[PDB]
């Protein structure tokens, strides 16, 4: 297994996301959403909220266990490792192809955040920013796709709606939501089984 840095993704984005048009753009969404869905499939979290922000960024929020908040080697957070080493893999690929990315993790009474910029260079460490009830857990990821890479950076509400509907149907007993802050449009999907 040859590990790579995020430069590799940025130099050959098609190898990771298929293309740099709208299909590629929306693959970034699918990677992040899929990580939230896997966590719910494992039984952690009953809602996954997706927001298309006014600034063009996109947020996915789950209520799963929260990415681990500890360290890997050399004082590097586990989360930073997940987001910055390519095991070529979703999180690091989206980070690489984003002009900025923020991950917020809530667990154990604490809220932590790390911010990356300019294709996934950390501009902070994983820092405690606040507190929450001990019962509160989850992961939140927000990213701004890199307009220097994609031919289009406009997320399409209908495209995302359809994919989240399908994901809700396959998962069962989990609410998937989409809110578009550009247009105020909103929808929820939930299939009981
Ligand atoms: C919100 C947008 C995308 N949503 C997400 O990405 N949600 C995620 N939720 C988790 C939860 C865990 C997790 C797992 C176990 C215990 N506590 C938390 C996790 O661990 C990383 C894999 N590790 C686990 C430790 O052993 C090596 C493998 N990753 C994610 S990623």
């Amino acid at each position: 297994q040859v590990l790579e840095g995020l430069d590799a993704v940025r130099k050959r984005p098609g190898m990771y996301i298929g293309s740099t048009d709208g299909a590629g753009l929306h693959h970034l969404v699918w990677e992040i959403v899929d990580n939230a869905v896997d966590e719910a499939l494992s039984g952690f979290g009953d809602r996954i909220d997706v927001t298309i922000n006014k600034d063009g960024s996109l947020t996915v929020q789950d209520h799963g266990r929260g990415m681990p908040t500890g360290m890997h080697a050399m004082g590097i957070p586990t989360v930073e490792v997940i987001f910055t080493i390519l095991h070529a893999v979703g999180s690091s690929v989206v980070n690489a192809l984003s002009s900025w990315l923020e991950v917020e993790i809530t667990r154990d009474g604490a809220v932590y955040k790390q911010r990356f910029e300019n294709g996934g260079k950390p501009v902070t460490t994983l820092k405690k920013i606040g507190t929450a009830l001990k019962s509160k857990t989850g992961t939140k990821v927000t990213f701004m796709p890199d307009a220097t890479i994609f031919s289009t950076t406009d997320f399409k509400y209908n495209t995302i709606s359809e994919r989240l509907n399908e994901s809700a149907f396959l998962l069962k007993n989990v609410t998937l939501s989409l809110t578009d802050k550009r247009t105020d449009e909103a929808i929820e999907f939930h299939y009981e089984n």
